[PDB]
């Protein structure tokens, strides 16, 4: 019997190709010393964000993700072949789970692209988190 000190919030997004959005997610997780991860299915696919830490930091991060980042914002994308105008009008972010953990298996905060949905689920599985993803 021990206290439960870790808050946790989980978000799912449709597209995370905007490098400016990735930069904000990464830098705020780093500056807030949040733990968790951000996974998506292929470069241009849907994915999940999990953050774990204290209450204050998780609430700041929710406001960042749900209110301050413009997920629907068009941008120009630089690829191996050229530069293209991306249409993001259909992009969106949802908060799914929120709650408390007694312990977390996360080591820092990390971003990864997975090759398929099953790869993503397998990865969440290593952190006991596979249930957090809605296919």
């Amino acid at each position: 019997e021990k206290p439960t000190v870790y808050h946790c919030k989980v978000f799912q997004f449709k597209n995370l190709q905007n490098p400016k959005i990735r930069f904000k997610l990464k830098m705020n997780s780093k500056e807030l010393s949040l733990k968790g991860l951000c996974l998506r299915i292929r470069d241009d696919g849907p994915g999940i964000i999990i953050v774990v830490g204290n209450e204050k930091s998780c609430k700041f991060y929710e406001n960042l993700v749900m209110k301050r980042i413009k997920w629907n914002e068009d941008f120009e994308l630089h690829t191996n072949t050229g530069d293209i105008k991306m249409d993001m009008h259909n992009n969106s972010i949802s908060k799914t789970w929120e709650g408390y953990l007694q312990d977390c298996k996360f080591k820092g905060w990390f971003m990864k692209v997975c090759n398929d949905q099953d790869s993503l689920l397998r990865t969440l599985g290593q952190f006991d988190s596979e249930h957090f993803y809605s296919p």
